[PDB]
């Protein structure tokens, strides 16, 4: 995160922290828990991973630091990609995890809810980006997960600022105009949460940008509402 700040225990409750284990232990992506089996995330995050045996997933964690040989992690049963799924620039850039048994919630591990049916048209003005990544385009993972405020775009205007990609209504973007706060390097797959009415909803997955927090460079996020079929068929 570009231009973020540091966040407390307990404060994104729903965020994971999605591990690779090959050859090494370090940070992939964000994520997102949607049920006590399940986890949403990107599907460009799985471009190197050779099966769902590597990965492990870990909860309640707000510092990287926390994680050590004994720290418990569930494990993954399935990884559902979608089937359109390409590049991240051209879209479908969505996943499901599929847990080997059910997290039991607690004060430190929360569903976040999806956008509801009945709320297509509502105006997010409340909308943050969380995660581990750079702090701009050549840094490192950071190891506090850190937070910022970032204002949605009009697909319009994203699609003036990216003349080479087809922005479509199955992406959201956002960023500022003169730039300075944007998800960067090691943020994918975790979430853009709007909160409305007092409830949290999954409105975007970070997915791709032209460099981090650059001026008329928007971020650009799967939009989540356009999937929620997808998402209830694979999870029935
Ligand atoms: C370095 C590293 N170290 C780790 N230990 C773990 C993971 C990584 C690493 C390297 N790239 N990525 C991902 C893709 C990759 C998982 C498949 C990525 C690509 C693009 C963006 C992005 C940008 N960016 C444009 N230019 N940079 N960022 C701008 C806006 C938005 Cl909205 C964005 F999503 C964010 N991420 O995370 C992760």
């Amino acid at each position: 995160i570009v231009g973020g700040t540091a966040s407390v225990r307990g404060e994104w409750p729903w965020q994971v922290t999605l591990h690779t284990t090959s050859p090494t232990q370090r940070h992939l992506c964000g994520g997102s828990i949607i049920g006590n089996q399940w986890i949403l995330t990107a599907a460009h995050c799985f471009y190197g991973v050779e099966s769902p045996k590597i990965l492990r997933v870990y909860s309640g964690i707000l510092n990287q630091s926390e994680i050590k040989e004994d720290t418990s992690f569930f494990g993954v049963q399935e990884i559902i990609i979608h089937d359109q799924y390409k590049m991240a620039e051209s879209g479908y850039d969505i996943a499901l995890l599929k847990l080997e048994t059910t997290v039991n919630y607690t004060d430190s591990q929360r569903p976040i809810s999806l956008p509801s049916k009945g709320d297509r048209n509502v105006i997010y003005t409340d909308c943050w980006v969380t995660g581990w990544g750079y702090r701009k385009l050549r840094d490192k993972i950071q190891n506090t997960l850190q937070k910022a405020k970032i204002p949605l775009v009009t697909n319009e205007e994203c699609q003036k600022r990216y003349r080479g990609h087809k922005i479509t209504h199955k992406m959201i973007c956002a960023g500022y105009r003169e730039g300075g706060k944007d998800a960067c390097k090691g943020d994918s797959g975790g979430p853009l949460s709007c909160k409305h009415n007092e409830v949290w909803h999954l409105v975007g997955i970070t997915s791709w940008g032209e460099g981090c927090a650059q001026r008329e460079r928007p971020g650009v996020y799967t939009n989540v509402v356009e999937y929620v079929d997808w998402i209830l068929e694979k999870t029935q």
